């Protein structure tokens, strides 16, 4: 597969109509996964499934600016399952990132970092076997 943590360059940043697809399998007994859309050292969009936060499964989304995390956005719809294959699709829309997992809409995250063409890397980390990571225009 691919080595995790994995860095996927996004040449020229992101733009509306760009679709990022991540395929992999959650490890048995996973604890956490993260996708980090990065603008240099800043994290424009952190998407962070947590499998055991006080015995609850939750997705935490946030932005990191100058090494400081901001206000978390939380989603208790939790489509991941330890040991199972998944597909994450992140569609860049004008106002938000739109995320679907296994072909079901999951959440939107409003753009806090607005220089979309500087969000030039995607980091993929945590407790997965990573099969592929790619992008296309729709
Ligand atoms: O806000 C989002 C932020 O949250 C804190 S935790 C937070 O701490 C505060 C302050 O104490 C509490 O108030 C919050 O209640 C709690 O949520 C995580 O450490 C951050 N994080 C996770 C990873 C990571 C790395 C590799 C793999 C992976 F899957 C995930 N790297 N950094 C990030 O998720
Ligand atoms: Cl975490």
């Amino acid at each position: 597969p691919l080595i995790v943590p994995y860095n996927l360059p996004l040449p020229g940043g992101v733009v509306p109509r760009m679709l990022i697809t991540i395929l992999g399998t959650v490890k048995p007994n996973a604890n956490r996964i993260a996708l980090d859309f990065q603008r240099g050292n800043d994290v424009a969009f952190h998407f962070n499934p947590r499998f055991n936060e006080n015995n609850r499964r939750v997705i935490v989304c946030n932005t990191k600016l100058d090494n400081n995390w901001g206000r978390e956005e939380r989603q208790s719809v939790f489509p991941f399952e330890s040991g199972k294959p998944f597909k994450i699709q992140v569609l860049v829309e004008p106002d938000h990132f739109k995320v679907a997992v296994n072909d079901a809409h999951l959440l939107q995250y409003n753009h806090r970092v607005k220089k979309l063409n500087e969000i030039s890397k995607l980091g993929i980390s945590g407790d997965i076997d990573l099969t592929s990571a790619s992008y296309t225009m729709i």
